[PDB]
């Protein structure tokens, strides 16, 4: 039922770039591109939190061909134009410092990728991954934790939920339950997607909370900078009461790492009810309702 590697690296599909558009405003750090490609030519279905492959051209270091980076999918099973005929992704430019061969080193598919021009044919493999998915029940609750391209399966979740055009063309997903959206990243340039977030909590205030967690902006009460585990600190009484129910979904994805402060949090929180957090979400993963996607 679930579409998985229709495409694989030995013979991928060869999608063509439709745009790259900037996600990141004047005055953020880094560089992350919205790329949309075209699907039309081959089979390549998928759905909301799956990733695909990229294999970027040419040879490493070692002379050997490059293998293939996972991204995970930015756009619903439609895509971003609700025709299903495309699919987009969420890229990084990753860059680093000068204790590691150099002085500054870019890193291979990621600014191939947030340098490619439209027209341009890529190869693409997948769809990978059962991790992620979204539940087909309309009245589950969906809290997103979620730190810098860490919302690119949020996007696909909450596009599917709360888009006019989205409600259209899926009779059997009208959501009506509540999600919750904590949004990590350094500043509000850096705020990816920001405009269409904005404007589905003032659609839905009663089915879709935004929190921000701004760390070039905000400070938490210790007088560091706020992070999204602050902000799970903060609310961490009402996440742990969420996460109670039984149709609750809980989605982590970011950078490796989060997990910890995040888990800290929720451990204060459960503590206080008798639970010990850490065996409560080992039974949450059994369920499949505890999905975790860091990298
Ligand atoms: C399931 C999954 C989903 C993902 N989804 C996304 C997504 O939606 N968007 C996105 O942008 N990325 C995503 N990533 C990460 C992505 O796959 C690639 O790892 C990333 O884009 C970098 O690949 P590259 O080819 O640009 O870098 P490479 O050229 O392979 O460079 C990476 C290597 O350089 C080193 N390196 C990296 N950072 C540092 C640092 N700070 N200091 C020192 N050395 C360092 C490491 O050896 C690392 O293996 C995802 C990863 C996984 C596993």
């Amino acid at each position: 039922d679930v579409p998985v590697n229709l495409y694989r690296p030995n013979a991928p599909f060869i999608g063509k770039v439709i745009s790259n558009e900037p996600l990141v405003k004047e005055g953020g750090i880094g560089i992350v591109q919205h790329i949309k490609f075209d699907l039309t030519g081959g089979n390549l279905k998928y759905i909301e939190g799956q990733s695909i492959g990229i294999i970027p051209p040419g040879v490493d270091k070692n002379g050997k061909p490059e293998k293939l980076r996972l991204y995970s999918i930015a756009s619903t099973r439609h895509g971003d134009d609700v025709d299903d005929k495309t699919i987009s992704l969420c890229v990084r430019q990753l860059e680093y410092k000068h204790p590691e061969s150099g002085e500054t080193v870019y890193g291979v598919c990621s600014t191939y990728l947030t340098h490619i021009e439209p027209g341009s044919e890529v190869k693409i493999t997948g769809p990978v991954g059962k991790e992620m998915l979204l539940p087909d029940d309309p009245e589950a609750n969906v809290i997103m934790l979620a730190g810098g391209t860490g919302i690119t399966p949020m996007r696909t979740y909450l596009w599917r939920m709360f888009k006019d055009a989205e409600r259209a063309a899926n009779p059997e997903y009208q959501f009506k339950g509540f999600s919750w959206l904590v949004f990590g990243v350094p500043t509000t340039p850096n705020i990816l997607y920001k405009e269409e977030l904005e404007e589905i909590q003032q659609k839905y205030p009663d089915n879709f909370r935004l929190t921000y967690a701004i760390s070039r902006e905000q400070k938490n009460p210790q007088g560091g900078r706020m992070y999204i585990q602050d902000r799970v600190a903060e609310h961490a009484d009402q996440l742990w009461q969420l996460i109670k129910n039984q149709k609750t979904h809980t989605y982590i994805c970011g950078p490796r790492g989060m997990e910890e402060g995040i888990d800290a949090a929720l451990s204060a929180a459960a503590a206080k009810e008798g639970v010990t957090w850490s065996d409560y979400q080992k039974d949450l993963k059994k369920a499949g309702r505890w999905h975790v996607e860091t990298y």
